[PDB]
């Protein structure tokens, strides 16, 4: 299981 998050702001 992979899981991912990104956020640029």
């Amino acid at each position: 299981e992979y899981n991912n998050q990104n956020n640029f702001v």
